[PDB]
């Protein structure tokens, strides 16, 4: 008996952003989730809708310590963020540890360089051994933030090339 791997059926998902992060102005944190999800869409495709209110595939939030689920947060440091592999209810959400520093720029903790890490899982896909991924899981930054040939790889295995 052989099992796959959790993905989401259709290609065009709903998306978000329940709560913002009070380190950031919201623009900075739309722009940032927007981003993130318009590297994974470049190369498949994938479509990605943002709804203000109503049902929504994936479920951004910010938050700290227990919030219900079942992998509650730390505080500063350590776990920074962690998203749920394609399904429904919790399946594809992504959780922001409200405990870090959340940044826009060299500063750790770059938003859109851990989202665009988290939203990875939220389509499918587990974590890189390449520490040039971005979906390796410890947090590195340079400034830019684009897909490793291996992150590009993994995704169209799923979703197919653009
Ligand atoms: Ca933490
Ligand atoms: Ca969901
Ligand atoms: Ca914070
Ligand atoms: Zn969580
Ligand atoms: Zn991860």
């Amino acid at each position: 008996l052989t099992e796959g791997n959790p993905r989401w059926e259709q290609t065009h998902l709903r998306y978000r952003i329940e709560n913002y992060t009070p380190d950031l102005p919201r623009a900075d944190v739309d722009h940032a989730i927007e981003k993130a999800f318009q590297l994974w869409s470049n190369v498949t495709p994938l479509t990605f809708t943002k709804v203000s209110e109503g049902q929504a595939d994936i479920m951004i939030s910010f938050v700290r310590g227990d919030h219900r689920d079942n992998s509650p947060f730390d505080g500063p440091g350590g776990n920074l963020a962690h998203a749920f592999q394609p399904g429904p209810g919790i399946g594809g959400d992504a959780h922001f540890d409200e405990d870090e520093r959340w940044t826009n720029n060299f500063r750790e903790y770059n938003l859109h360089r851990v989202a665009a890490h988290e939203l990875g899982h939220s389509l499918g896909l587990s974590h890189s051994t390449d520490i040039g991924a971005l979906m390796y899981p410890s947090y590195t930054f340079s400034g830019d933030v684009q897909l490793a040939q291996d992150d590009i790889d993994g995704i169209q295995a799923i979703y197919g090339r653009s």
